[PDB]
């Protein structure tokens, strides 16, 4: 079947292992958990058609430096996330940006930058600002809620469609 | 506040009704009920931003022929939908698509070619088949039930941020 390979990408706590988990296996995780590397495979149906998402949940820092290259050369699409509670980690999404375009050796590559965490209302992340750095790259903007499950299928979903027309 | 203008459009008896009346009074309506136009506006939250929704639900047949170019003028986003049990209204859909291009003077107008009734067993059109005709114009695929309520938020969204990238 299409095998869709995804990573999930962005800053230390935002929110990227909840995310995960519940498409998963639904449940909010609110566990202090930091991830080296974790693998999901799920046989799946979006649209119709039935497919396998191959997940590779990341680290927010860790050692990582030249040692993301490998699986930004690999995946196909990218989740980009941030939170709309942690302004940096809306600022260090210029870094996953552009370290994907320089390894793909690409300017379109599938992606969808996420801005998780809509449940919380104490934000500094407006959502204006967030819709424009989505649209000056010419990628999809969503919100979403590991804790409420807002958006989270929508997350995950409209990036296997970005895969699927590009 | 942003007014989104949408405008669903597609054969008779497709379900684009039952598609705007679950997403604007969440229930499914079994009825024979045939639409000579009705509107439908809704303050909602998408992603963030508060918007109001201006759907035009119209006609699968009726008199309107060119008395459809002046709903399609208007309009800034166009659902376009067919059922996956019924093969001609999947083939209807190259005139919509044309006649919105004629009018519009357009070869991109945010669209997106919605399956619907996907709660049914008995379909005679494959999303393989479905899919390939929303790559062909650049277009996202979605598959619909406004029994089941399965993708009309995905059908509907989609279309909104259709609009804001164009
Ligand atoms: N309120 C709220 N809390 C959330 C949400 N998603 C995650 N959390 C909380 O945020 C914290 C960090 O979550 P986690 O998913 O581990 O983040 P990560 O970005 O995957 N961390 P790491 O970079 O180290 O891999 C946890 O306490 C988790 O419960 C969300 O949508 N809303
Ligand atoms: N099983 C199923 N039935 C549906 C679905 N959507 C609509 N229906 C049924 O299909 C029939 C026609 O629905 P309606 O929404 O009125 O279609 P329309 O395309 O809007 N008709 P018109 O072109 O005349 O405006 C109704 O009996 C309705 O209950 C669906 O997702 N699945
Ligand atoms: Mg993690
Ligand atoms: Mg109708």
């Amino acid at each position: 079947m299409t095998e869709y390979k995804l990573v999930v990408v962005g800053a230390g706590g935002v929110g990227k292992s909840a995310l995960t988990i519940q498409l998963i296996q639904n449940h909010f995780v609110d566990e202090y958990d930091p991830t080296i590397e974790d693998s999901y495979r799920k046989q799946v149906v979006i649209d119709g058609e039935t497919c396998l998402l191959d997940i590779l949940d990341t680290a927010g820092h860790e050692e990582y430096s030249a040692m993301r290259d490998q699986y930004m050369r690999t995946g196909e699409g990218f989740l980009c996330v941030f939170a709309i509670n942690n302004t940096k980690s809306f600022e260090d999404i210029h870094q996953y940006r552009e370290q994907i375009k320089r390894v793909k050796d690409s300017d379109d590559v599938p992606m969808v930058l996420v801005g998780n965490k809509c449940d919380l209302a104490a934000r500094t992340v407006e959502s204006r600002q967030a819709q424009d750095l989505a649209r000056s790259y010419g990628i999809p903007y969503i919100e979403t809620s590991a804790k409420t499950r807002q958006g989270v299928e929508d997350a995950f979903y409209t990036l296997v469609r970005e895969i699927r027309q590009h």
